[PDB]
């Protein structure tokens, strides 16, 4: 009865499909699950990315444990990625990861969740 | 190594109630706090955050939500007599021209094009 059910899947457009597999696939760790000419798939964190080949108003945030926060900080580095800066104590106290991916695309990953930001955190329903 | 889920998805927008409108009323989404600034939405098990930026001028994403095949006509009706700019499938977009769309199966399925190579 009347709801949207859940997350179908997330769409980016990106100039070289290779060099994004390269990202989502060996750096963030996804699946890749099918290609087109043009097309290529992937599920990472439980979701299904499209991305379509085409030669700061919206970011997709995934979720790590507080104890991997370090591997992926480092991975980000050691891959080259371009790291974002994000809160005072964001990298000291594990909170979260900013970065973008090949085509500039903002991602962030964070270690807390929905109701961590409620009771940290104004208005509340 | 993992990445665990995803953990929420944020845009910016140009007027916040208008927004909120949008996302808590015509896709009746659950409103969580507001500051700002800012809103906070659980939608179809996802937090969406917003952002007022009301100086904003959007074709390189877009995020796609299921819903149930039987209710494909009460969602498609509910947009347009919404008067939701509208573009199996309905594309439509929020009011800041945020691209979104709704399928009755999942990717998954749509993908189960004899030259595409499945892995």
């Amino acid at each position: 009865h009347h709801m949207l059910k859940s997350i179908n899947h997330i769409c980016f457009s990106v100039r070289n499909l290779n060099d994004s597999i390269h990202f989502y696939r060996d750096i963030l760790l996804g699946k890749l699950l099918l290609t087109g000419k043009k097309t290529a798939y992937f599920e990472l964190a439980g979701l299904w990315i499209a991305l379509n080949e085409e030669k700061s108003y919206t970011h997709i945030a995934f979720t790590i444990d507080d104890s991997e926060f370090k591997y992926w900080h480092q991975r980000l580095k050691d891959n080259n990625v371009n790291i974002l800066e994000g809160r005072v104590r964001d990298i000291r106290d594990r909170q979260s990861i900013y970065f973008t991916d090949p085509d500039g695309h903002k991602l962030e990953l964070h270690t807390g969740t929905l109701e961590n930001r409620l009771n940290y955190y104004m208005t509340f329903y």
